[PDB]
């Protein structure tokens, strides 16, 4: 199995969204992020929260507090629960370049 790659949208003035979408035999998603410092190894993080539900076919964390800018990093981590097992998307970067609304 493969972690769908994590969507990343940023707000403006702040905020952001990471979703994957959803399928059948999915029960978990979980974001593990932080900013503008790597993760070490598969940590909490600043942000390190599991998604409680789908909706509309995807699993999305929402931040509505935090400021990002361009060229800000987000260095995350995601754990997905796929037919009772566990799998990552590992070593995730996303260079903040412009914003989704
Ligand atoms: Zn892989
Ligand atoms: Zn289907
Ligand atoms: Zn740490
Ligand atoms: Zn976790």
């Amino acid at each position: 199995y493969e972690v769908p790659k994590a969507k990343i949208d940023v707000f403006y003035p702040k905020g952001f969204e990471v979703s994957i979408p959803d399928e059948e035999g999915i029960t978990l998603f979980a974001f593990h992020g932080k900013l503008n410092e790597e993760m070490e190894g598969l940590e909490a993080g600043t942000w390190a929260r599991d998604i409680v539900k789908a909706k509309n076919g995807r699993w999305t964390f929402r931040d509505r507090i935090t400021a990002l800018k361009p060229g800000d990093t987000l260095y995350y981590w995601t754990y997905v629960i796929y037919n009772g097992l566990g799998y990552r998307e590992d070593d995730g970067s996303f260079v903040v370049n412009g914003y989704s609304g």
